C-alpha cells in the first residue's frame, strides 16, 4: 500500500526538548548500513526508558492503541543514508520529531519530507529507504502495529478525531532523469574498485532522492557499472545484493562486501 | 573562610531543562567516596557534550572570559558526602544549577549553602566538604580557570558541646573493621549541622579507634588524617577494606 498521513499532532517544543535529550543521551547497545544512525525502543511491555523523561510515553498513549501495537522506539538519523530495500499485514508509523530539512525518505515511486508532527504510514513490503544529507538531527518516534484481524488505518487511534488523512504532504520536486544522465552513471564502470564497491553504492542509492527515478534503479546501475569494469566477481555481487534488497532474497551466511 | 560568592547570574529554568536532561543519562563512569556522583567533562585543556548543552554551552562561553578559562565540567552528588580535606598546602569557581535543599558545601569555619545561579570560589588551601543529605538532584557546573557583597545562604549550625562529644565517642563500643569507612563517613557529617570543624572528624575517628582496642584501627586513621588534613600521601598499598 502506498505511503500516506494518516493524522498530524503538534508537538509541545519545550514540553518535547529535555525528551530529545534523554535520547540523544542514552547510551543504547551496539552492515550495509553508513552514518549515523540510533534506536531506543520504547515499546516492546514498556521500557526502562519510558518513564524516562516521559511527554513522548503520553503521545504513544494519549494518541494511539487498540488491543494491538506490537513496538515503538526512537529513530535518528544523521548525514546517512538506508539503501533501497523491502522489509520483505505490519502496519507501521512513523513521525518525525524536529525540523531536519535535508531529512527524507522514499519509498517505490515517491519521495517525501516528513515534518514535524506528521504520522505516516509506511510500507513495509515495499521498497524504501531514509537519508539525511546533513548532520542536523531526525528523531523520531516509530510504532508499529499488528494486524491480520481485518483494519481500517483510522483503528490504530485511541481517540478517533486525531485521523486527518488529507493533509497535504511535502513532496519534494525531483529533476526529470533523462538518458545523458543514466550514461554519466554508468561512466562509474571506469572507476569502481573492489575497495570502493560499497562506496559506489551509497552513492547510487542517493540519485533518486534528487532525480525521477525509481529507486530499485540503484542496482541495475550496479549491475551495468560493474558488467563495465570487466569484473566478473562484481558483476555476481552486485546481483546478490539486488535480489537481496529488492528480492527479500536471503544473502549468503559470509557474505561480505568487502572480501571478494 | 577563603571562600566566597562572586556574583550570581539567574538560570532560565527553561532552556535547562533539557541539558540537566541530557547530563544525567549520559554514560561516563567512574577510595573515600561514597553514595552517588558524577562528572560530565564539558571543556578539557571542548567535547561532543557541549552541542547537546546549548544553554549550558551559552552561559560557560558569555558569562566567562576564556583567558584562562583550564576546564569546565558538571558535578553531581546524591546521598554522598565528600569527607573533609585540604588538596595541598589555581581558581575555582562553581554554580549549583538545580534546588536541592540539603545539599552543602563546608569550609574551614562555615557552611554554605548555595543557591542556584551564584558563582563561587571554593578554596582548595584549606580544609572543605560537600555533601547531599538527600536524593534531590544537585547538578553543578564546575569551570576551572560580577558582585562580592551578595548575601550567601550560611546556615546557622548548633553548638557542638563536650556531652556531644561523649556522645560521638560512643561509637567506640560499635566500629569493627567492616563498618570503619561507615563510621567515617557518618562523622564527617557532625560538622553540618554544628559549630565544629571540620578537621576535628579525624580526631574523634581517632580517639574511637583507641577505645575499640583495634590498632590496625588506629593507625588507619591516623593515616587518614595525614592525608586529609596534611595532604600527606597514602601508599597505594592503602584501603579501607583490606586489613
Ligand atoms: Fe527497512
Ligand atoms: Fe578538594
Amino acid at each position: 500500500m502506498r505511503s500516506h498521513i494518516l493524522g498530524k499532532i503538534e508537538l509541545d517544543q519545550t514540553r518535547l526538548a529535555p525528551d530529545l535529550a534523554y535520547l540523544a543521551a542514552v547510551p543504547t547497545v551496539e552492515e550495509f548500513s553508513n552514518g549515523f544512525w540510533k534506536h531506543v525502543p520504547l515499546w516492546n511491555q514498556p521500557t526502562a526508558h519510558v518513564e524516562h523523561v516521559p511527554y513522548l510515553k503520553e503521545i504513544v498513549t494519549t494518541v494511539f492503541d487498540g488491543t494491538h501495537l506490537q513496538m515503538a522506539r526512537s529513530r535518528n538519523l544523521k548525514n546517512a543514508i538506508v539503501i533501497p530495500h523491502r522489509d520483505f499485514r505490519y502496519f507501521r508509523t512513523f513521525m518525525v520529531l524536529e525540523d531536519s530539512p535535508l531529512a527524507f525518505h522514499s519509498n517505490e515511486d515517491t519521495v517525501i519530507h516528513m515534518r514535524p508532527g506528521e504520522i505516516w504510514f509506511l510500507d513495509a513490503a515495499t521498497v524504501h529507504s531514509a537519508v539525511n544529507f546533513s548532520e542536523i538531527s531526525r528523531q523520531s518516534l516509530c510504532v508499529d502495529f499488528a494486524f491480520d484481524g481485518p483494519f481500517d488505518e483510522k483503528e490504530i487511534f485511541a481517540d478517533a478525531t486525531l485521523y486527518a488523512p488529507g493533509s497535504t504532504p511535502d513532496l519534494p520536486e525531483r529533476r526529470p532523469f533523462t538518458a545523458e544522465h543514466r550514461r554519466r552513471i554508468l561512466s562509474l564502470g571506469q572507476v569502481i574498485e573492489r575497495e570502493n564497491f560499497r562506496d559506489i553504492l551509497f552513492l547510487l542509492s542517493k540519485v533518486h532522492y534528487k532525480y525521477d527515478v525509481h529507486p530499485s534503479e540503484t542496482y541495475d546501475w550496479l549491475i551495468e557499472i560493474s558488467k563495465q569494469a570487466g569484473d566478473e566477481k562484481m558483476v555476481v555481487k552486485a546481483e546478490q545484493i539486488r535480489d537481496f534488497a529488492v528480492e527479500a532474497r536471503a544473502l549468503s551466511e559470509r557474505f561480505s562486501l568487502t572480501s571478494w
